[PDB]
């Protein structure tokens, strides 16, 4: 219940729900920048040239400790891409661990639909493993450098508080960030933070899909992705069930596709008419699983108000994917997520800051009995 990690609490910020970022200071003399926390990629990169959406950027000529690697780097994402130049420099996180390391850094010189207007972040911290780093797995990711060069335990945890703030505890866990117990699911393979979903329920009702469909291709935990993205067949079945569950009100088809949004008079959003969604994850013991449950407050996201108006507009943030399940911010904002790399597992617990109402709350419950969970994974 105590807190030796107090200085790392509340070290994350967000602007109009456009990405959670932490301050990172690079080079010498110090150059501090706002960096997006992304567990869905593995490259540490910072804007290094003027751009319409950037307030500031990394100026390598001003850093005496900058070391040019003489190699270009290109990183394409689901949304956007950028080109840059590799090098290494001293990096520290003011509100993170009390250490300084020399890490690889990609200086972003050109980009397309990457930076987001008004987001206040100027770079990205890829927290996933080396296998997915660009140009290749020989480019050591920032966290790997942190663990190799210092005594910091191989583990970090994220509390993303939606509507924007949060905490990234590096090297441990802070008990003030969650309630109840922490439940762990294994990290299937160390590339993306891959996990295995064994069952899906909408308002306690089993979607009844073969679990292989839930992980077709893969299922990952990705703080760099806004939505809960699901494979085509899963998406369709989920929307069908969600619509049936919230039949007390009808919405245009475009709403469920994220193309149309619906607004309610400030403070009147009928959260109660929307169902809860539960994802069962493989547990750490044979045939044992647990489930995490989110509320409509997590999958219905606010859209930057017109100008402090009397209308709360929302977008349905569950969408389709062709590269597996992506448990993005809509999932993470309901919990305190522990990325226990040391023990190859990811923990989930109810977040002390998740958005809810006086009738329902996000939950993490278990254990449950689920047979043949191993077969749910894709090979
Ligand atoms: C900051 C912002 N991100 C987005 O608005 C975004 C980024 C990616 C993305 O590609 N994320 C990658 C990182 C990235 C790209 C561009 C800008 C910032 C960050 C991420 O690496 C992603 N992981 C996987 C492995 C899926 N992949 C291939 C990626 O590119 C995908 C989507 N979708 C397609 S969506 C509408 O959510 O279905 C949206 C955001 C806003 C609020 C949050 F609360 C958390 C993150």
């Amino acid at each position: 219940r105590r807190g030796s990690f107090v200085e790392m609490v509340d070290n994350l910020r967000g602007k109009s729900g456009q990405g959670y970022y932490v301050e990172m200071t690079v080079g010498s003399p110090p150059q501090t920048l706002n960096i997006l926390v992304d567990t869905g990629s593995s490259n540490f990169a910072v804007g290094a040239a003027p751009h319409p959406f950037l307030h500031r950027y990394y100026q390598r000529q001003l850093s005496s400790t900058y070391r040019d690697l003489r190699k270009g780097v290109y990183v394409p994402y689901t949304q956007g891409a950028w080109a840059g130049e590799l090098g290494t420099d001293l990096v520290s996180i003011p509100h993170g661990p009390n250490v300084t390391v020399r890490a690889n850094i990609a200086a972003i010189t050109e980009s397309d639909k990457f930076f987001i207007n008004g987001s206040n972040w100027e770079g990205i911290l890829g927290l996933a493993y080396a296998e997915i780093a660009r140009p290749d797995d020989s480019l050591e990711p920032f966290f790997d450098s942190l663990v190799k060069q210092t005594h910091v335990p191989n583990l970090f945890s994220l509390q993303l508080c939606g509507a924007v703030g949060g905490s990234m505890i590096i090297g441990g866990i802070d008990h003030s960030l969650y309630t109840g117990s922490l439940w762990y699911t294994p990290i299937r393979r160390e590339w993306y933070y891959e996990v295995i979903i064994v069952r899906v329920e909408i308002n306690g009702q089993d979607l009844k899909m073969d679990c292989k469909e839930y992980n077709y291709d893969k299922s990952i935990v990705d703080s760099g992705t806004t939505n809960l993205r699901l494979p085509k067949k899963v998406f369709e079945a989920a929307v069908k069930s969600i619509k049936a569950a919230s039949s007390t009100e009808k919405f245009p088809d475009g709403f469920w596709l994220g193309e149309q949004l619906v607004c309610w008079q400030a403070g009147t959003t009928p959260w109660n008419i929307f169902p809860v969604i539960s994802l069962y994850l493989m547990g750490e013991v044979t045939n044992q699983s647990f489930r995490i449950t989110i509320l409509p407050q997590q999958y219905l996201r606010p859209v930057e108000d017109v100008a402090t108006s009397q209308d709360d507009c929302y977008k349905f943030a569950i969408s389709q994917s062709s590269t597996g399940t992506v448990m993005g911010a809509v999932i993470m904002e309901g919990f305190y997520v522990v990325f226990d790399r040391a023990r190859k597992r990811i923990g989930f617990a109810v977040s002390a800051c998740h958005v809810h109402d006086e009738f329902r709350t996000a939950a993490v419950e278990g254990p449950f009995v689920t047979l043949d969970m191993e077969d749910c994974g894709y090979n």
